[PDB]
């Protein structure tokens, strides 16, 4: 009965949905799901729009399964200025936050566009507000919104292309429940589904011997090693890490393997350490990845992207072996 994915809109919206009118948010909302849909392999259901009359004139909502999970203010004859961290002195506004980022920013007159831009301010139009926050929150909310009928829908198109290789596999093999959670758990840590032959390969050939999903997931990682470290760190430069002190990584592979387990404080140190290591990262230019031992990851994985969803946690039999590896910050 619920929409799948849905927006709500105040009438001063209106325009930029309305395929009669400008509709330029309509747009960006294609694009939008087109980039999803080749980068991840994860085409999103469509965005049905409504009006609705009791919320405010600029505002919208954005909801799954008619449950809200973003809003805010879009005024059509403004911009956005968003201080990025790097702008100088104020602009006369409404001030507020990007509904994406959270960031410092001021909705301005047309006139002072240039003006923003020279203090530093990233200045966008009121449409593309609305569509960075859906783009953001289809990201969020990406392995909840493949649910069952998704997996269903994409194993049938992959059938077209592969016909044999899906024959084969479901449900003999795997069931649809057992291929929808690998799919969900690649989803849920931002691993590209596009490859769905290397993923399908992959389940055949261990699905056999595992019936884990969890277990699956490890090996359809490490099949995706290449799409996975050309995802963070794209090209061929030196790849920067956060790493695990030598003594902490020891003392956490011995408590999964019953040696003795770790104090609860230093689990609050290892998060909040974590929290740091981000911090550098991003201060240097580096991504937010932290690479660890295999039998590490998906229990860190879980542990700290919990609290810190922008987290990348990735096994050393996932990164391709032929980059240089430089540990930019580490942990304990």
């Amino acid at each position: 009965g619920e929409d799948s994915l849905g927006m709500e809109v105040g009438y001063r919206l209106i325009p930029m949905v309305d395929f009669q009118q400008d509709g330029e948010l309509l747009g960006r909302i294609r694009s939008i799901r087109k980039k999803f849909a080749q980068d991840m392999g994860f085409l999103p259901p469509v965005v049905h729009i409504r009006d609705n009359m009791d919320l405010q004139p600029a505002r919208y909502r954005i909801l799954m399964k008619g449950v809200e999970i973003g809003s805010g203010d879009a005024y059509p004859g403004r911009w956005l200025a968003i201080n990025p961290g790097t702008a100088a002195g104020t602009l006369p506004g409404e001030k507020t936050v990007d509904p994406a980022f959270g960031l410092d920013a001021i909705w301005i007159e047309s006139a002072l566009k240039e003006q923003a831009q020279i203090q530093g301010f990233t200045v966008v139009e009121a449409s593309t507000v609305v569509a960075t926050h859906l783009n953001h929150l289809i990201g969020q909310f990406s392995a909840e919104l493949f649910g069952r009928q998704e997996a269903q829908q994409l194993l049938d198109r992959v059938s077209q292309e592969m016909p044999k290789l899906t024959e084969d596999l479901v449900p003999g093999v795997v069931t649809l429940t057992t291929l929808h959670k690998v799919l969900q758990n690649l989803l849920a840590e931002k691993v590209p589904i596009r490859d769905m032959r290397t993923i399908l390969e992959t389940l055949a050939e261990h699905a056999p011997l595992q019936s884990d999903p969890h277990e699956l997931t490890a090996v359809v990682r490490v099949a995706l090693g290449r799409a996975i470290t050309q995802q963070w760190f794209p090209g061929n430069e030196e790849v920067q890490v956060i790493g695990l002190d030598t003594a902490l990584e020891r003392l956490l592979l011995q408590a999964l393997q019953g040696g003795g387990g770790l104090e609860p404080g230093l689990a609050d140190r290892l998060l909040a350490q974590t929290q740091e290591a981000l911090s550098r990262q991003e201060m240097l230019g580096a991504p937010p990845v932290l690479l660890v031992n295999h039998a590490l990851r998906p229990l860190l994985s879980r542990f700290l992207r919990r609290s810190l969803p922008q987290l990348v946690v990735l096994s050393n039999l996932e990164l391709s072996d032929n980059r240089h590896i430089r540990m930019t910050a580490t942990i304990g």
